């Protein structure tokens, strides 16, 4: 069994504490944890490139891509490794989270740790949006918070 | 070429912007940076064992030690993995760090990418200290600021 860990900070204050276990190296990897200070609503959720969060979050560049994909959702065969969907909060501005993902992985190529996982301002499309931009960020617009995925005990 | 940031921040004044560079599979790491809002003198610098945040510096654990050897010095063959020594400090409260380590890695198993970077309140005797602490912690105190060592561009 690996396990991760990502605090999330921003404005608002957003905060959120998610958590990551993989039974094994070849299984899925299940996210949970909360999210607070959100608007009510769909909020695009991804593991981003770059775990470099010098200048904030825009340091942490684009969606986590190994594999040199289109956007997508979580259940698409097209998406970028990162695609983890949108989180919803609720009238209270509270996002409880609970994914199991079969594509992100704690070990190897497809490997998170030291990656950024980020919340955004709006709703992810999937890459049903119609245009270009639904094809690369799903028109989730700008980042309310994010953190380092690190290696958790 | 591999590289890796780290963030470091606390609960108090202190924050850091620490740089990881490595050309080589298992060559030495460069690691460069500045931490401002310490006192002047020296500051323990280390890897800690887990990338978690969770409650703070704190949840990051004990020092990376992968190889379960007793705590040292950077120069020294009996070392954490984790042991970077100090940086030190002026009367500015800036440490301007320049290290360069070879027990550090940014692939592999002694692969820091995912942990966290501690910047301690005191100073770190290396193990040099002689007392039972000195060869865990280096009698370095609390933790100031810290952040997870992420994957850069
Ligand atoms: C079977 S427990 C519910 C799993 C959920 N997908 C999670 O985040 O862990
Ligand atoms: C030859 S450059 C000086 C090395 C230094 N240790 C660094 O972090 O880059
Ligand atoms: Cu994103
Ligand atoms: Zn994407
Ligand atoms: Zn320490
Ligand atoms: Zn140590």
């Amino acid at each position: 069994a690996t396990k991760a860990v990502c605090v999330l900070k921003g404005d608002g204050p957003v905060q959120g504490i998610i958590n990551f276990e993989q039974k094994e190296s070849n299984g899925p990897v299940k996210v949970w944890g909360s999210i607070k200070g959100v608007t009510e609503g769909l909020h695009g959720f991804h593991v981003h490139e770059f775990g470099d969060n010098t200048a904030g979050c825009t340091s942490a560049g684009p969606h986590f891509n190994p594999l040199s994909r289109k956007h997508g959702g979580p259940k698409d065969e097209e998406r970028h490794v990162g695609d983890l969907g949108n989180v919803t909060a609720d009238k209270d501005g509270v996002a409880d989270v609970s994914i199991e993902d079969s594509v992100i992985s704690l070990s190897g190529d497809h490997c998170i740790i030291g990656r950024t996982l980020v919340v955004h301002e709006k709703a992810d499309d999937l890459g049903k949006g119609g245009n270009e931009e639904s094809t690369k960020t799903g028109n989730a617009g700008s980042r309310l918070a994010c953190g380092v995925i690190g290696i958790a005990q």
